[PDB]
């Protein structure tokens, strides 16, 4: 079942590109009819080929309603899987799916979606697993009520001994949704995952609007290099604005998933139950 044999997956489109990879629409199509379901497929380097297997197993080893369906491999030379398998969500991305249809999303229907992303982080966190990509874009809509966790290229999971890790090599996410731990010193944990949750927060609030999105709206407040000039605003106190008409208990939170101290943040266990009494 798990084992998708490369010839019966004929490609159909272009689903994306981010940190360094790509997902292709495929049918799975071993009747080549074109009657067959729809997959997601992810493809990618030797530490790139280190990070594939990486995210396989991580993925493999997640079984949540609320993070996408692993639905198996399609090997090669080896022991190595030369593509990752997932379910097609044709909704797609939160971040379209919120600009497409806001005029039908409220603030209930945004909170019913908060607190999916919430319990999805929350059992990523019970499975060591730190995601390091929390976004609206990486966010995906399986129907109209039901969101899931996906790209998890850049997760990592925690030593037993640790609760963080520190990476080598630079950010190439949008720098806007990291830290300050993050972007001062490359230090990742569940606490910096809360921080990125009160940026998706925003998003949501915000309908993931590009006019006031979290890198347009920095770009106002901000020779100084741009990373170092939000590290300084950060730090200072200056946070994103209450998204327009966003409610005040909503904001409340997001400023304290943006705690400056980590440790003081709450946690993902903690943020569920407030956005369940806020309903939906
Ligand atoms: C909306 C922009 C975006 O990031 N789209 C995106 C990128 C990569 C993959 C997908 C995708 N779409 C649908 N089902 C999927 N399953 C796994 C990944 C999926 C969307």
């Amino acid at each position: 079942p798990t084992i998708f044999e490369e010839r019966h997956l004929k490609y159909i489109s272009q689903l994306g590109k981010g940190n360094f990879g790509s997902v292709e629409l495929c049918r799975y199509d071993p009747l080549g009819d074109n009657t067959g379901a729809l997959v997601a497929v992810k493809q990618l380097g030797p530490d790139q080929q280190r990070d594939f297997q990486r995210e396989i197993q991580i993925l493999k080893a997640l079984h949540s309603d609320f993070i996408v369906k692993y639905r198996g491999v399609s090997y090669g030379p080896g022991r190595q899987s030369l593509r990752l398998v997932m379910e097609y969500l044709p909704s797609g991305c939160l971040r379209d799916f919120l600009q497409r249809h806001r005029a039908r999303l409220d603030a209930s229907r945004l909170l019913l979606y908060s607190s999916q992303i919430c319990k999805g982080m929350e059992y990523l966190g019970s499975r060591r697993c730190v995601h390091r990509d929390l976004a609206a874009r990486n966010i995906l809509v399986e129907s109209e009520a039901h969101v899931k966790i996906a790209d998890f290229g850049l997760a990592k999971l925690l030593p037993l001994d640790k609760d963080y890790y520190v990476v080598r090599e630079p950010g190439q996410s949008p720098i806007f949704w990291y830290a300050p731990e993050s972007l001062s010193d490359n230090i990742f944990s569940r606490q910096s995952d809360v921080w990125s949750f009160g940026v998706v927060l925003y998003e949501l609030f915000t309908y993931c609007d590009k006019s006031c999105s979290p890198s347009a709206e920095f770009l106002r407040m901000m020779d100084v290099p741009a990373l170092s000039r939000l590290l300084e605003l950060l730090e200072e106190g200056q946070r994103l604005p209450a998204p327009p008409a966003c409610p005040a208990e909503v904001h409340e939170l997001m400023k304290l998933c943006w705690a400056p101290s980590p440790q003081d943040r709450p946690s993902f266990s903690a943020l569920g139950p407030q956005l369940d009494m806020l309903w939906s």
